[PDB]
């Protein structure tokens, strides 16, 4: 149906926007699975900022699982104070990391259910190790990304989150072979800079056109 150009329409807008209006992080800068596992569960309760400033110390310092295993939890937590709640953060570090050691050789399996079941994973950082580590396809779906899908597509997405199957599988069909880095990354980066939480900067979107939302108005 036409909603096949719709679909092809939001990619396409989001893949250029990947190359038009990048942001950059330094862990966009890296392919290791332990860094990009480590670096998604140091951004939760915090911001991409707050990361990006402990990122060269605590990666020199924690260059592993073993790193962190071997660290007392105290000191740990002294090293990521910046980013706030760091006892509870320290305590979550060293059991996935001991999950890791213990079961996976120290490495992160480049298998979706094993990746998920490891302490401290969800859905959306399992897609990001896939995607980003290990360049598998997997939609990193957030609530960031949720807005973009309820506003664009509306009718029966309008209202779901991420916690609907019906809105991941969307988000999975939609995310293109070969590009889910560009995809994933272009859209956290879109869904920040123009459809933004507090009014969508609608009038320098490329796909207002067939917006759902932008017809409201
Ligand atoms: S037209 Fe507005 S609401 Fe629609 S995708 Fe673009 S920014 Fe988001
Ligand atoms: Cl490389
Ligand atoms: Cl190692
Ligand atoms: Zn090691």
């Amino acid at each position: 149906d036409a909603t096949n150009k719709k679909r092809k329409v939001f990619v396409s807008t989001i893949l250029t926007f990947w190359n038009t209006d990048r942001r950059d992080f330094p862990w966009r800068h890296t392919r290791d699975p332990y860094v990009i596992l480590i670096t998604e569960i140091l951004l939760r309760r915090t911001t991409a900022g707050h990361v990006k400033k402990i990122y060269d110390k605590f990666f020199v310092k924690y260059k592993c699982f073993e790193d962190i295993l071997k660290t007392p939890k105290s000191e740990i937590a002294k090293d990521i104070k910046e980013i706030g709640l760091s006892n509870q953060r320290a305590e979550q570090l060293k059991e996935l990391a001991r999950v890791v050691i213990n079961d996976y050789g120290g490495r992160v399996p480049r298998n979706r259910k094993a990746i998920l079941d490891l302490p401290g994973v969800g859905k959306y950082t399992c897609a990001a190790v896939m995607c980003l580590a290990f360049g598998k396809k997997a939609a990193m779906v957030d609530a960031n990304f949720v807005r973009v899908i309820n506003r664009y597509f509306g009718g029966s997405y309008e209202n779901l989150n991420y916690n609907h199957k019906a809105l991941w599988e969307l988000a999975e069909t939609l995310v293109p072979g070969g590009k889910c880095r560009d995809f994933n990354l272009g859209l956290m980066d879109f869904s920040a800079i123009i459809c933004a939480p507090r009014k969508p900067k609608c009038e320098k979107c490329g796909m207002s056109k067939l917006c759902s939302y932008y017809e409201k108005c």
